[PDB]
């Protein structure tokens, strides 16, 4: 099984809630881990060291002090290998930051709507997904600046997308919101292929054509059936969901019935099978996610009361509970470091908690 002991703790003076923590999984041979935390209009990068050291890299403070990020998601330059840090928050701007410098070198407005998520495609690092307080899901090409796909309508998300998911190759995903609907779009037909194509051969230096984008009302698949509340947190594990609202339960199951394929599921599909459940407590509250190691072997999430659970997914038909007398704040995000030997915990109170895999 897997132990964990609480090597640090700090906290940012703005006092104000982390909603966000991400280490940097495009990091390089040799050089340090690297996490980023993003909370009231601050951005902050850390290194992690020896001896539990948690080491202030820089930070990032938003000249609009009204701003609230919600969520980061790193990158790296298909070209150069460098990492980019994407930012965004409750002004509804996704901001590229280099975290070399912390300088803001692309930013990007959807609509001046609330941004809940940040996620990047796991084969193409321009890809990015945003998901947004207005019910759509925007995806973006960061490479030539352009609008791909616009993902919603009377049919898309009713209410606020509070998550969303690419699966293994990025073929498609799993959003889901405050509706407490979890909806599949598909982005591997020959349109969503030819519009990426089209992104990649866009330049407005060149050309006084605008670039259309895909307008996508339809999802390939929907369910109002696994929560009876607000799914803040999906993620695909393989051709599986895991999914949570505020009920006390992480739930994993399935498009169909049990024996149907993913890919062969059809828009009008009526059924889902659930193929189990983390139970926990004390996470009744809104806006908590849970997170993944690199390997998809562990499952972590942080509650309202300062504890950490985390599961063990490769046993047969187990859990582990992380405590310190001084973490009472809830927990919002967690991030394992790419080689699964650190997990932070962020909380409410502006807190940073290093458990390091012993
Ligand atoms: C930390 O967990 C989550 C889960 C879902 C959404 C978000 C962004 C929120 C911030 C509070 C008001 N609604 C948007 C955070």
């Amino acid at each position: 099984k897997y132990s964990f002991k609480c090597v640090n703790s700090l906290k940012e003076d703005h006092n104000q809630p982390l909603f966000g923590v991400q280490f940097n999984w495009h990091s390089k041979e040799g050089d340090p881990l690297v996490f980023a935390t993003v909370g009231s209009n601050r951005v902050t990068l850390y290194e992690c060291h020896s001896q539990g050291e948690i080491r202030l890299l820089q930070s990032y403070v938003d000249a609009d002090a009204d701003e609230n990020f919600y969520t980061c998601a790193w990158t790296y330059d298909s070209n150069t290998s460098h990492p980019l840090l994407a930012v965004a928050g409750s002004r509804g701007i996704i901001r590229i930051i280099n975290p070399i410098t912390m300088q803001c070198i692309k930013h990007y407005v959807g609509h001046g709507n609330a941004i809940n998520e940040l996620k990047f495609h796991p084969r193409d690092p321009n890809l990015l997904l945003s998901v947004s307080k207005d019910h759509a899901l925007r995806l973006w090409n960061i490479q030539t600046d352009t609008l791909v796909a616009i993902f919603g309508g009377v049919e898309g998300h009713r209410d606020e997308v509070l998550s969303a998911d690419y699966d293994l190759l990025g073929e498609k995903i799993m959003s889901c919101g405050m509706d407490h609907s979890l909806k599949l779009w598909r982005i591997n037909s020959k349109r969503m292929m030819n519009a990426i194509k089209e992104s990649y051969d866009y330049n407005p230096n060149k050309t006084n054509r605008p670039f259309i984008s895909q307008k996508i009302h339809f999802p390939d698949f929907s369910t109002r059936d696994i929560h009876r509340n607000y799914v803040d947190c999906v993620r695909w594990l393989g051709d599986l969901i895991l999914s949570k609202s505020c009920e006390n339960a992480i739930v994993c199951w399935k498009p169909g019935k049990m024996e149907d394929d993913i890919d062969k599921i059809k828009p009008s599909e009526s059924n889902v099978t659930i193929l189990g459940r983390f139970d926990y407590s004390q996470c009744d509250i809104w806006y908590m996610r849970f997170s993944m190691d690199f390997w998809q072997k562990m499952l972590a999430l942080g509650n309202q009361v300062g504890k950490l659970y985390v599961w063990d997914l490769e046993v047969e038909d187990k859990c582990t509970t992380l405590t310190h007398h001084k973490c009472g704040a809830a927990i919002r995000q967690t991030s394992f470091s790419r080689d699964s030997s650190i997990l932070i915990a962020v909380c409410d109170d502006a807190s940073i908690w290093r458990w390091d895999r012993l």
